């Protein structure tokens, strides 16, 4: 406990995934609310063996400081994809909620492969094209990783193991792209918070393609690396993609009581 009051806490949410779902605009703007205190960084604490192994002191300690009566957040996009994460966090807390953003699956994929590219591209080192990674013998390549990360039913199921369906909220990462305010107004209402946040808080940006925030005559945009142009594939691999995860989301729709408007 601080001079001022403050204290470090275990989070009373976190942001789990999906890797590119919109996690870091989902982090942002739940913490315009002024009851959240969020974590700047990926904490990494349940899916990398050497800061978990340092145990809920260390967790605590990466954690900001903050007032009792507020939520304290983290975000870490490996937790969702990660098989041992979920139980590890039961451990801690059987009874949190969980915040899981969810895009269209092939976006999400697209999305995935433009991040790691332009790591490379900035590094200067070379990195193989989608058209590699998504086709293989002239079929698409199912063993391609950033697939996997999109059959979100299998993901979901691990969760579900150990946290009932009602304590994840998903948000509609391709909701939250067009239009905000309303997912957040749902994730307020699901963390049981005041609906301080409002539409006044987010205007679009023309140059970055994307909502921005706003808040007490500070203005901000998410950074360089969020909302990079995917690369163009051809309509028929676009199309393939788009078949594969058919079947794989009405899995994870009759898993979760509801469907999302993806291609
Ligand atoms: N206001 C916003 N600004 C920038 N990106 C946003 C955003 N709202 C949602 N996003 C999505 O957040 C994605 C990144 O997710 P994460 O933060 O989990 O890595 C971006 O992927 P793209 O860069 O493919 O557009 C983008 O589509």
């Amino acid at each position: 406990v601080a001079p001022n009051g403050s204290a470090q806490q275990l989070p009373q949410t976190i942001i789990i995934g999906v890797r590119k779902g919109g996690t870091r605009a989902l982090l942002e703007m739940l913490s315009l609310h002024p009851d959240v205190a969020a974590a700047e960084n990926e904490v990494h604490f349940f899916d990398w063996e050497e800061h978990y192994s340092h145990g809920l002191g260390w967790y605590l300690s990466q954690m900001p400081f903050s007032w009792p009566h507020q939520l304290t957040v983290e975000k870490t996009p490996a937790y969702f994809t990660s098989p041992k994460v979920p139980e590890r966090v039961y451990s801690m807390n059987p009874s949190i909620r969980l915040l899981l953003i969810l895009r269209d699956p092939s976006e999400r994929v697209l999305s995935d492969y433009t991040q790691v590219f332009y790591n490379h591209m900035q590094k200067h080192k070379p990195y193989p094209s989608i058209e590699e990674f998504l086709v293989r013998d002239g079929r698409l390549n199912v063993d391609y990783k950033a697939l996997n990360r999109s059959l979100y039913h299998v993901h979901m199921q691990n969760w579900l193991r150990f946290f009932p369906l009602r304590h994840i909220h998903i948000v509609d990462g391709d909701r939250l792209i067009r239009d905000p305010f309303p997912e957040i107004q749902k994730v307020e209402r699901f963390l049981k918070l005041s609906p301080q946040i409002n539409a006044s808080n987010f205007y679009f940006n023309k140059t970055k393609g994307f909502y921005c925030l706003r808040d007490s005559g500070r203005d901000r945009c998410l950074h360089e690396s969020k909302g990079r142009a995917h690369p163009q594939v051809d309509p028929k691999l676009l199309n393939k993609l788009h078949e594969y995860f058919h079947e794989p989301n009405k899995k994870f729709f009759e898993l979760v009581g509801r469907t999302f408007d993806w291609h």
